[PDB]
C-alpha cells in the first residue's frame, strides 16, 4: 500500500450503533485529507445469469439510510438493476489507506429528486448526457460530438432526459476496513435483518 | 475528474485485436505516468442469491488470457467464486482519468503456482496471512495478533497455508473507458465470441 496518512479509526474500538454514523464521519476525514474523488464508488450489478458487471459511479448524495447515485435507466446497469436490484460498491482511499463496502438493494428514487439532481449539476454536463445513450453501441463518433456541441448552443440548462435517474442503495450491510499495524487489518462488519444493525470485526 | 495528466487512448481509433495487447500497453503507461496503485483492483463476486459483494484485491500477476490475483479460499470472496466463478473487477485511475473493466470467470491455478507467488511475497506479510482466517469472525484482535508474532520468530519464508490460493479471470469481455474531449468518454469494448475476440465503441 502507498498511504502516508495514518488515519484514525476510533470507530473500530468503539463502534457506533449506526454504520451511517461512521460513513459520515469518513468522508469528512477523507475531505480534510484532501483523498483525491473520495466518492468514486466501484459500482458492481448482476445480470439475469448471476454474471456480475462493474463500473466507477460518483455518490451524489447521502440519505439516512443509504447513499444515492445518478445515472441512465438503460445503460447496463440500469437494466441489470432493473430485473435484479442488489448491488454493492467499494471505495477505496489510497492516500490513508481505508477501503468502505456498500451492499444492499439500489432502488429507483421517484422522478421529482432525479430532475432536481439534474439541475444541480453545472449545465456544461447537460449536452453529453441527453445527446449519449449511455452503454448503447456507437456508431458514429462524428455523430454524438455534433449533437452535443448543439445542444451546448443555448448556454445554459437543458431538460431531464428520458432515462436520466437516481437509484439509492438501501444499505443491508456495510465493512469499514482499515489498514491496522502489522498487517492486522481492522475490519468493522454491520448487518441489517428485520432485527436491525448489529456489528462484528472480521479477520483480515 | 481530478485528472491532472491529460492521457491520450491511441488504441482508440485503430483497436488491436485482442484486449490484453491493449491491458498490458495501459499498465505499462499507467507505471510511466506515476499512477498510485495501478493494480489495485475492485473485485465484484456474486453468492447464490445473485447479490453482489465487492473488494480491493491486488493483481499480482497478467496471466496469457486474464489477470491473476491471490486471495482465500474460504473468505467470502473465495466462496463465493466456488460456488459461482463469474466475476467483474474495475481499475479506475484518477490521475489519467482512465478505467479497465474486466468481465470473466475465475478458476483457481494450481498449488505450485500459489507457492511460487506465495514465496516472492516479502516474508514480513507471511505471519498475518497464516494466522488469520480471513473474513471470519475475529474473535480477539490480541490474540491474533500474538499468533502472527509468535509465527514471524521464524527467519520466513514460511509455508503457505492451507487455503492460500490464486485465481486466474480469464477474459469474456472488456472495457476501456478514457475521458475523451468534450465528455465524450471512449469506450473501448471487447467481447470473446467464437473464433476469440470482437470490438465496438459504446456511447458515454
Ligand atoms: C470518475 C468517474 C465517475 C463516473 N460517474 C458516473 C456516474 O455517477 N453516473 C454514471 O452513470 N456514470 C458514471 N461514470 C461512467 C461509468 O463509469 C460508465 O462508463 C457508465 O455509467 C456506463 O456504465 P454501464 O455500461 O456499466 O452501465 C463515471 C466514470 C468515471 C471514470
Ligand atoms: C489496496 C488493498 C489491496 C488488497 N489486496 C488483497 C489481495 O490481493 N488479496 C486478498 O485476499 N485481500 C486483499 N485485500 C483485502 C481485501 O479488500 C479484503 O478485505 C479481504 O480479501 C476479504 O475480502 P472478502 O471478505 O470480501 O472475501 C486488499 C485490501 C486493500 C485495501
Amino acid at each position: 500500500l502507498t498511504g502516508t496518512i495514518e488515519a484514525p479509526f476510533p470507530e473500530f474500538e468503539a463502534p457506533p450503533a449506526n454504520p451511517m454514523e461512521v460513513l459520515r464521519n469518513w468522508l469528512e476525514r477523507a475531505r480534510r485529507y484532501g483523498v483525491r474523488e473520495p466518492r468514486a464508488l466501484a459500482l458492481a450489478t448482476v445480470d439475469g445469469q448471476g454474471r456480475p458487471s462493474t463500473r466507477i459511479v460518483v455518490i451524489a448524495e447521502l440519505g439516512e439510510r443509504g447513499v444515492v447515485f445518478a445515472t441512465h435507466a438503460d445503460s447496463q446497469k440500469g437494466r441489470e438493476l432493473a430485473q435484479n436490484p442488489w448491488a454493492s460498491g467499494v471505495l477505496y482511499w489510497r492516500e490513508s489507506s481505508q477501503q468502505i463496502i456498500l451492499n444492499g438493494r439500489a432502488e429507483r428514487l421517484p422522478d421529482e429528486r432525479a430532475d432536481a439532481q439534474w439541475l444541480s449539476r453545472p449545465y456544461q454536463t447537460h449536452p453529453m448526457s441527453i445527446a449519449s445513450r449511455q452503454s448503447e453501441t456507437l456508431a458514429d463518433i462524428h455523430a454524438l460530438r455534433a449533437e452535443a456541441r448543439r445542444l451546448a448552443e443555448t448556454d445554459g440548462p437543458l431538460p431531464r432526459p428520458p432515462g436520466y435517474c437516481l437509484f439509492e442503495l438501501c444499505l443491508e450491510s456495510v465493512e469499514f476496513w482499515g489498514n491496522g499495524t502489522e498487517r492486522l487489518h481492522e475490519r468493522l462488519r454491520y448487518d441489517r435483518d428485520e432485527g436491525g444493525w448489529k456489528h462484528r470485526y472480521l479477520q483480515p
